[PDB]
């Protein structure tokens, strides 16, 4: 299957090359999968989640995306237009306040929420939980990723924006989770991306377009739209039976675009996510 016209990050996905802008993946597009997105909520009914997308979980008032952040990292998921498992199951755990900002007990809460939710949905390719969160160091924190890994979903954290050292920040330093660097469109490490041996992947991280509040769509830099893309590509790859929950990060980070990226620190890794899919 081939989209043209797609936002760079998809293209660059399914390309050994950076310039080009048709997005190609087998057709199955990650069915029979879910991807958990813990952040800000989703808009389950923009048009660009086909009914794909329903919240599950919030620790707030709302069940609603006021914020925008996780409809945004939802789209870049599994939307029709911006997704990269345009057919996966999406679920909304919103961790996230409408300001983008939760309590850590709230976030290890949601994380022990997914890990326990999975029972209850229908995921018989496998299940993905996409974190484009962050802040300081807490063991705690990492020990919620590292559970929600080891219960069998696939965990897909972001670096961090700090462009420091990701050992520093968590869920970015648990060693078990799939730790996401964020590249931009010309193969460089996006100014802002954390580095160092705790990363496993980079994945298309600057000025990247997806669904936002409103129906609408805008584009947002981070390693929280590097995260989303890593977290799709797995659910893409375990529908395709080419990976597991517990094996996806690695079966991801051997089929990587090696050494293509530039400003990649010594002793962090050279790897793009690549879906390796050959029309
Ligand atoms: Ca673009
Ligand atoms: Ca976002
Ligand atoms: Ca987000
Ligand atoms: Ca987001």
């Amino acid at each position: 299957a081939a989209q043209t016209n797609a936002p760079w990050g998809l293209a660059r996905i399914s390309s050994t090359s950076p310039g080009t802008s048709t997005y190609y993946y087998d057709e199955s597009a990650g069915q029979g999968s879910c991807v958990y997105v813990i952040d800000t909520g989703i808009e389950a009914s923009h048009p660009e989640f086909e009914g794909r997308a329903q919240m599950v979980k919030t620790y707030y008032y709302s069940s609603r995306d006021g914020n925008g952040h996780g409809t945004h990292c939802a789209g870049t998921v599994g939307s029709r237009t911006y997704g990269v498992a345009k057919k996966t199951q999406l679920f909304g755990v919103k961790v996230l306040d409408d300001n983008g900002s939760g309590q850590y007990s709230t976030i290890i809460a949601g994380m022990d929420f997914v890990a326990s939710d999975k029972n209850n949905r229908n995921c018989p390719k496998g299940v993905v939980a996409s974190l484009s969160l962050g802040g300081g160091y807490s063991s705690s924190v990492n020990s919620a990723a590292a559970r929600l890994q080891s219960s069998g979903v696939m965990v897909a954290v972001a670096a961090g924006n700090n462009n420091a050292d990701a050992r520093n920040y968590s869920p970015a330093s648990e060693p078990s989770v799939c730790t996401v660097g964020a590249s931009d469109r010309y193969d460089r490490r996006s100014s802002f991306s954390n580095y160092g041996s705790v990363l496993d992947i980079f994945g298309p991280g600057t000025s990247i377009l997806s669904t936002w509040i409103g129906g609408s769509t805008r584009s947002i830099s981070g390693t929280s739209m590097a995260t989303p893309h890593v977290a799709g590509l797995a659910a893409y790859l375990m529908t395709l039976g080419k990976t597991t929950a517990a094996s996806a990060c690695r079966y991801i980070a051997d089929t990587a675009n090696k050494g293509d990226l530039s400003n990649i620190p010594f002793g962090t890794v050279n790897l793009l996510a690549y879906n390796n899919y050959q029309a």
